[PDB]
């Protein structure tokens, strides 16, 4: 598909038995999801943006379905105001910018 | 161009005869540049990102040539971690996400 940018590029993602709306975000190196109690090992991390840093938990090799496309990789979980699909997963679903 | 996402989508912009590097950022509503001088009137504004809220200076109707494509619109100047081109100008240059 082609997604124009008149509005926020929100799409449906699935992680386990949670469907969420998330931004397809070319400005995000990593994928950042709102607080959720995922199973498995994790490591603490700090990530920064406008307004400063937040603390997140880094979970590796997490399968995520994005608009019906399968992805698997690192997801950061913490008190983000919005679910963010970053480049690590955008590449896996074949996403490009075009103009 | 078609821009893949294995690397940050950084592009050269021309703003006021100055060349800068900026990140094409679909997760940003607004275009936010690091501290710089721009001519004309501006308005104080606040914007929120992943880490909280910041104060910026809002300049309206500013020309920017983004990777060879002309835009004229609102530019926010303030303590963003990197220069970002947001949807307000990505739309002007006909940028879409495709997968
Ligand atoms: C290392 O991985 C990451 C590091 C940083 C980020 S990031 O989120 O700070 N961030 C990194 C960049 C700032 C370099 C990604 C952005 O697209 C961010 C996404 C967004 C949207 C709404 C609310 C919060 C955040 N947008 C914004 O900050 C934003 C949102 C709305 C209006 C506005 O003026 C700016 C993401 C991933």
């Amino acid at each position: 598909p082609q997604i124009t940018l008149w509005k926020r590029p929100l799409v449906t993602i699935r992680i386990g038995g949670q469907l969420k709306e998330a931004l397809l975000d070319t400005g995000a190196d990593d994928t950042v999801l709102e607080e959720m109690n995922l199973p498995g090992k994790w490591k603490p991390k700090m990530i920064g943006g406008i307004g400063g840093f937040i603390k997140v938990r880094q979970y590796d090799q997490i399968p995520i379905e994005i608009c019906g496309h399968k992805a698997i990789g690192t997801v950061l979980v913490g008190p983000t105001p919005v679910n963010i699909i970053g480049r690590n997963l955008l590449t896996q679903i074949g996403c490009t910018l075009n103009f």
